[PDB]
């Protein structure tokens, strides 16, 4: 009688546990870590809330960290990311799980206030795994007594660091964190390789839309900006990047994308006649990647061409004014996740009308919800980070120090070089890739250890 | 009557002139330093030894810094990379340039002294621009008097800067100086996107080799090792990489590439046993990338495919052991920095033997030796940060400074961010890309000014 | 009263209808049909038994056959291609369709029956359109008096295409046939562009892993060898290719791929010992595009690395050995369309056994198996040309004429170059392509007509 | 004493030997035929009047049909193809060629009059081997008598063929020819994928302008359009293609290029108010790939952005309006096959004009007239078929046929596939590619033998 979950079905667990066995498979230094520390229990007595897609590939990471010793309690950090059969296999293992693919906003804050309460009252937890910084969030305005008694937080995404930063600047930040977004084996290889992989998978699952000799408009070239725009590239796009950084811009130039803006000579002063009616005339895709709000403006969305397809694989929807579509548009479902919004008007809408935009998952991460997310392969990476952030911030034990050593500890930090380059060995060695090691000569004639670190801290990869 | 040079053939001038007028028109960061800062003449007064590859985009450089009030002395830092019509076109501007394509060692050390020594005594020199660190290393070991006048030293590539920051730690760096090689819009444009251009160009005009379905082993996949490996990835070679860092190999992997060692389990413990033959008797291309010694090592070439192409494009020539090669193989020149070296022994060669190696510019920068080097567009970046950097140190007059205020000054320091981002403005405007500016609401959002830095200083890019 | 039809679930209708209308959006060259001949109504009379893939794609086909004045009776090609959406839009707009997702054979050969019967008795039908021509060979060996009363075949495919010519050849084809599969806008546009797109979106949904760095086998180089192997190098696959045709073989290494054999200098002797073991152990994807049998046979399959992906976008399954895998070893379903087969045994596994296969489809047509096939702007060209050649054939009346007249008329012709002209034209205005044309000066200068065609028969493109 | 020929230098002799010795390793197909027909001198009396590209890989071409028992009298079929050190290598041998890079149209015609005529009379020419038709045209409008004792031309290219076709048409061809263009191993190989390296390669060595990131407008997508947009494309320039052939247009969408053309609405009328001079104004580079006549006219190169660089890669510079520019606009010369055409008038130009086009080669095939043509190993296959073709009309002898038999055997045949699938096959091993050999049972499934043909001759590849 385990009870202490909320699924779609429990009848997907079977089903979840063959992807589960499948997904140890491509991930090696994840499997590597419950290995290596599976005797020695690194994280027995930690009571982690967890608040992360809840994927196949985030199953394997809740499976490390309970294998290390951990006890969790689980949700979602996006109402479409979770898939109902990983969901489904981690209740069936006795692992309080909370999440649902096709969440109300309603029903995922209950989600998350489902793993902070166990029995009406406040868990016994003493870490925090983000993914955004919703929980984070909740936990500081709602449950500040429960951070007297929690370790750290390890934060997944470029969004959930920013905001830990303004808490931080702010002096509301109650424990320290690890941002797990800025290892090279997270940031390069989920933020930028994974999207090479998962955003053309989720506009052809959303879509079937045939993407060669198309036109995309890429809003954002950091490290999203740049996977999604080769995504769309290598499928034979016609590819147009916006930029407000120019190194970013220049990037995109030396990589073979024009660079335009929206707006006429990139001023967004807020009118329609800002708006560049020819360039926008012409997508044919439009994908948000920035982490800002409403850089896919209402007077964008005016202007695109006629069926023209909406994505955002931006953390956050507010990217894209759904608001004013909301507001304006008449919605027809096509399928789960897959809207035409007839911007004809607001009150019904003609069936064969030919003036309608696709959006996908209304504005949310469509990666994760329009198909599965980054590959088992990459979320490898991401997932080895946590754990290792996990037991570092753990064996630290911050809620136990005095008040003194508190100050000097309150922080958010990176993992070590040397860890970021073991967790990169592992994943290497799952391509059978063969790292070669330097002599003495050569490790002297360029002054570093045989065993690395090999670049300094400044080196950007 | 202006004698104070040594060229070629100064009767070049008239046609390195008409390249350096069309260089100008792809060189906008650098033609805007001039229209900005020619009224203010910030390097009035400045002395500046250079030593960098005698280029027509090292010519733009020159007359930019001379175009800011500059008096220089030059050389180039590589025996094959001068152009002799951009050497014949300053010479004849009345600007003292000691350069020519095909210097011996001897020639090259000869160069230098003359712009270190003006009429038989030490110039007046109070500013060092450096590609390598070989002026650095003489005036350090051989001039000190004159360091004590110099303002600073500008290092343009990896290879300089690791030695500039030897003597730091070591306490034997007796001026300041700036890291350009770090800023992004250095870095990435030349070290990377610059390799991409200007490798497979070398290749071609060396050897007019069809590239497509052949056998290449890149050595590094550094910022070079990833520009090279693409490069040679997009004329349809094979690519395989090789790497000591495990960071830097995952990301080949990700590319699309197979990680592979010239060692068997990536040992090299010296002996021939410890090479994979069956790897190395496959490869139609070895390129070195590393800034390393002794990556292509003897029994590396020993074991390479008959007629196998080999290259540097590192700084430095011992990433090969061309030295075994000299003492125990016969080179034939097939004409200027191309050489077949056979490997039928020391003396003789037959015209008809098979077994050769081709090597390229004597194992020297390829791209510099059997072609031009970057592209103008791609010097730009460069060579902007190079104006920028040598105004910055000349600004702050170090050698005037009291000797508890030089303790405090004496650091390796690179351009700040907002400097790299303007930069990188006036090259997205050469591309013809528009930047989008930031509504108050989104920098707020985000947490910049509209104005930047965009990313914090630990953004990777 | 209508229940002239067989589908999983007509209740799937109205979002067939939605998916169906956002279709004709993207076919322009079919849409342009439907409004060029509706008035002339040239196929009224018609009764066309269809046998083809019964997707969204195949529905603007069948709907456009029905605009134009047919009847039809339809089934799909294959046991897994059928959209049970698709199926029960059609069905629900009166239309007797016999098709859903993952058929038995036995209920294959009862879908194709009951098109071909109506009420129990041969319906009076004068038209086929075939894919693969299944529903061919079993008019010509059962149902030849059916034939008597039809005025032609129109064949979608290369295998299909085959088996006609044998026919031909042997004196038993009864009636002629149009080979579709030849018009350029469809073996260019379908065979190979259309592969790029859907087979490595069918590896995506079916196992989810990372394509980028890991090692694939593709057998043939064909067009959907050359489309297939397309689509996993611009993931970053590193493809090797196999082929028996050195013409092809060439233009693989032309390609950027290397030419290998899965045996011993290329020869299958059929023993253990010819397998290249080596070779097969390092490949993670193994891909059949010959419509050859058994090119990925038994001893292969022994010798493939462990948990290596394999499947065929041939016509056929019998391009892989699946009888042998069926005979020695235990089949897991991991979902729909997954397989892992574990080479323990036939009578269980080990639920964590490391040594298993994954089989896409169970080895049928993976893109429509595994996803959804090409997407609407492809299938649009070949439609297009269904369409004209039923047109063609229907109005040609075969079946009426005299037997002197037949004897001059039993052929297997393609469509001239007019018509494939004036379909490209309409696809490149699909994607706001804009053609030149000629002047008149200009078409004498190199000998055609202004309005075309622009090229004789015996141009390849 | 050997006097029968005319190079620039004698002298540069050796240096092609070595440069032909190097280019022998790379041509397997046509080293293949040396040793396979040594023995049995097939041309032995073979007198063969040669006009093509005097490049060291026609070098290897003449050496092939010299070793094979015929005698040659050689010229170059354009005025800036020849490779100086090749036409000396060739001298040197006693071979008779005339032939510089640089030639004036005076003496282009002098080296063709020198090969037909041998001490003032006409040679006993028997063969003939051509490229584009030129000497083709002379023979049959100026020596009618010589064409009666030739048994055979052999043409290597579109031009050349569309010419003799021309001629067959109108009953004035004198003697077959082979149309060694449409191999597969020719046209493919040649036509395509020569373009791809050799395109890119030209504008490098002409201008070393950065081509990532720049507009670029192809005019054509037969063969060489396909091959020259790649060439762009995988520098990361962003490629417009413009076609008259709808088919073309088709693929060149399919390839992910945007179709344009020059004109509005595709309308030429030879109005200035005909041309979209928004889109010429974004124009960095175009290139003429049609073999047709003025499609890049006047009215385009007045709207091409300033600084443009034009160039062209079919057979004849009469696809550029340069008379119109020689007419009007002032050249200045940057360096030897490089002009600035200076818009601003035709009398001086100012040194610092802003307003100007680079145009390469004077507008002759870029891609022999900046750089040395294909690379070796493509060039192999061409020449291959070239050297058969040669076999195969001499061993026919037409001109000891009686009149009779002549008007049988007067065609412009290709060879049959079984050579072209010989000749790929040698290549294919020179990338050490392995061919799959067919079991029985399999080449009784597909209907060949299992020693091919593999394809019916209708196969497009
Ligand atoms: N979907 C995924 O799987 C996935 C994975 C990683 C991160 N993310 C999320 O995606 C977002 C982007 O992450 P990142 O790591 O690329 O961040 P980043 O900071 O590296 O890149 C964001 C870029 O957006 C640009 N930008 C900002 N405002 C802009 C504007 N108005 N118009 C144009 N460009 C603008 C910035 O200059 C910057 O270069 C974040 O919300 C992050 O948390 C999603
Ligand atoms: N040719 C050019 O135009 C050009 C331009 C920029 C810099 N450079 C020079 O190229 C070199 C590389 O510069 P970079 O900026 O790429 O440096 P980097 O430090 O970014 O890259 C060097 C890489 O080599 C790898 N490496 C070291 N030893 C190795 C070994 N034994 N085997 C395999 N890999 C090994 C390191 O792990 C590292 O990733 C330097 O010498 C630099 O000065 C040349
Ligand atoms: N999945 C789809 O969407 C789709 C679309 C079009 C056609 N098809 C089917 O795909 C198959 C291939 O069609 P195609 O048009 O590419 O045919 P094709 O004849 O152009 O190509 C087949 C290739 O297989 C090669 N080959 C044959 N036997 C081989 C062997 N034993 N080993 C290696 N290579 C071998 C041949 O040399 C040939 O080049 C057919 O069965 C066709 O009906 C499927
Ligand atoms: N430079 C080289 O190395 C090389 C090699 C082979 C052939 N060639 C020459 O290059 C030319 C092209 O040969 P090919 O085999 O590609 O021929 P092709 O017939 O395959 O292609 C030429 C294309 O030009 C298009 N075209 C014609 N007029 C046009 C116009 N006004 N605007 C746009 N497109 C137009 C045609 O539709 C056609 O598709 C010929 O002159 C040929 O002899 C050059
Ligand atoms: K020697």
């Amino acid at each position: 009688g385990f009870t202490d979950y909320k699924v779609a079905d429990i009848t997907l667990a079977a089903w979840g546990r063959r992807e589960l066995i499948i997904a140890e498979s491509e991930m090696p230094a994840l499997m590597g870590l419950r290995r290596k520390y599976a005797g020695q229990q690194p994280l027995k007595g930690a009571k982690i809330l967890g608040c992360i897609h809840m994927t196949i590939n985030t199953g394997v990471l809740i499976e490390t960290l309970v294998a290390l010793g951990a006890e969790v309690r689980w949700s979602s950090c996006n109402i479409f990311s979770t898939q109902d059969q990983a969901a489904a296999a981690i209740a069936a293992a006795g692992i309080p799980v909370f999440a649902w693919k096709g969440e109300t906003e309603e029903e995922y804050e209950w989600c998350i206030e489902q793993t902070i309460l166990k029995d009406g009252q406040p868990w016994d937890a003493n870490m925090v795994l983000d993914d955004g910084g919703d929980l984070t969030e909740i936990l500081h305005k709602k449950y500040p007594q429960m951070l007297e008694r929690i370790h750290g937080i390890t934060e997944e995404t470029t969004t959930g660091v920013h905001r830990l930063l303004d808490m931080l600047k702010n002096g509301t930040l109650k424990v320290p964190a690890i941002n797990v977004n800025d290892s090279v084996t997270k940031s390069k290889n989920d933020n930028k390789y994974g999207c090479r992989h998962s955003l053309n998978d989720a506009i052809k699952r959303g879509t079937d839309h045939l993407l060669s000799g198309k036109q995309a408009l890429v809003i954002g070239y950091g490290d999203v900006g740049k996977g999604s725009s080769q995504s769309l590239r290598q499928e034979g796009m016609i590819v147009k990047v916006a930029e407000v950084d120019p190194i970013c811009a220049m990037q995109a130039c030396m990589d073979g994308f024009e660079v335009v803006s929206p707006y006429k000579n990139g001023i967004n002063d807020g009118t329609e006649a800002s708006i560049d009616a020819a360039l926008l005339g012409k997508i044919d895709l439009i994908v948000t990647t920035t982490g800002n709000v409403n850089v896919c403006d209402a007077n964008m969305l005016k202007a695109l061409k006629k069926r023209a397809v909406v994505c955002n694989i931006g953390h956050f929807d507010n990217e894209i004014d759904t608001a004013f579509m909301r507001k304006n548009w008449a919605w027809e479902e096509v399928k789960p996740q897959v809207h035409k919004i007839h911007r004809t008007g607001k009150d019904g809408f003609d069936a064969h009308n030919d003036d309608y935009l696709i959006l996908l998952a209304e504005g949310r991460l469509v990666n994760l919800g329009n198909a599965t997310g980054h590959p088992s392969r990459i979320m490898d990476g991401s997932f080895a980070n946590q754990v290792l952030a996990q037991i570092h911030l753990f064996e630290q034990k911050y809620a136990d120090l005095p008040a003194a050593e508190k100050a000097k500890r309150l922080s958010v930090e990176v993992l070590p070089k040397k860890l970021d380059e073991e967790v990169a060995l592992e994943m290497v060695k799952g391509f059978g890739g063969v790292v070669t090691q330097l002599t003495p000569k050569q490790a002297e004639y360029i002054g570093v250890s045989v065993e690395g670190p090999f670049k300094p801290d400044t080196y950007r990869y």
